[PDB]
């Protein structure tokens, strides 16, 4: 089986997970612009990056997907309004949109929504790790939540460490652990780092 990690925010954490993984995508962050020559050097360098649009304002996410198509193309966003705009636009993921809320960030119609425009529902292991015992807690509530809502209708999904540092990196056994700790039976969580990321990468 190919595992696949579909978000990685730093180099150090890229070498070493490029050492674990069949392949690696590398997310470069903007929250105002996407830079075009910022990504240009990555694809040549990395080859495999996504853009990763934290907290954007409608305006960019419609600019991102009409202008760079051949980039993956993700979201945070602690807005609903941005997160149902960013499933509509047909972004590739929205990643842990239940960070720095009071819930799952996705119900029942953001899920059908989800699955009709082909986005993935992103799941990050590095709140858990920076959190403390009680706010862990709460993330892993609402990461239950949403995993169940992903699962009831079919939504894409993948695991990921989301890391900023070397030592955020897990080894694909233990993300399948942290699909198993959310709820996810062994064969989904192996799923959630190979097939649905090919699927998802096309």
């Amino acid at each position: 089986v190919k595992f696949i990690e579909m978000d990685i925010r730093d180099k150090e954490a890229y070498e070493l997970a490029k050492e674990w993984f069949d392949e690696v995508v590398v997310s470069i962050k903007f929250n105002e612009e996407v830079d075009k020559e910022k990504l240009r050097e990555a694809r040549k360098e990395y080859g495999k990056v996504a853009i990763l649009l934290s907290n954007p304002k409608p305006s960019l996410v419609r600019d991102t997907v009409q202008k760079f198509k051949s980039y993956l193309i993700y979201v945070e966003s602690n807005d609903l309004r941005v997160i149902r705009y960013s499933i509509e636009k047909g972004v590739d993921a929205i990643i842990s949109p239940w960070v720095n809320r009071k819930d799952p960030g996705i119900d029942h119609v953001l899920a059908k929504l989800m699955v009709k425009k082909n986005v993935a529902l992103g799941f990050s292991l590095r709140p858990l790790l920076y959190s403390n015992p009680y706010e862990r807690a709460n993330l892993l509530r609402f990461m239950m939540k949403a995993w169940k809502l992903v699962e009831k209708y079919k939504v894409r999904r993948f695991l990921t460490s989301s890391a900023q540092e070397k030592w955020d990196v897990r080894y694909p056994r233990d993300l399948i652990s942290l699909g198993v700790v959310i709820g996810m039976e062994i064969p989904q969580a192996k799923a959630s780092i190979s097939m649905y990321p090919e699927i998802i990468l096309k």
